[PDB]
């Protein structure tokens, strides 16, 4: 498709909720601990914000 | 299983990513147009980062 167009959008949608599927599961199986899990995902939807900021900036002006 | 516990939070991830796939969804079949989705997954994964910091303030001290 396009750079920072619908089908990226989906694609880094699909990537981020893979990976944090993962992480659910390490935590499922006690590979992680629960402090460190929740600690982890605050800073990956740390990153989504800031990766829909500039999908958001490029499609406004 | 407890309040805050493992499975718990298993089951608040499910909802989050069934609510996302479900809005990834309106947009793969223009129901919302991508800044609108955009500005909407801002506010969701400000709120995730709340929900889990409030569950580390419970699982630690």
């Amino acid at each position: 498709g396009g750079a920072f167009g619908k089908l990226e959008a989906a694609r880094e949608e699909e990537y981020f909720y893979r990976k944090q599927k993962e992480q659910l599961e390490r935590l499922k199986n006690d590979q992680i601990h629960q402090a460190e899990f929740h600690h982890q995902q605050i800073k990956e939807h740390e990153e989504a914000i800031q990766r829909h900021k500039k999908f958001l900036e490029n499609l406004t002006k």
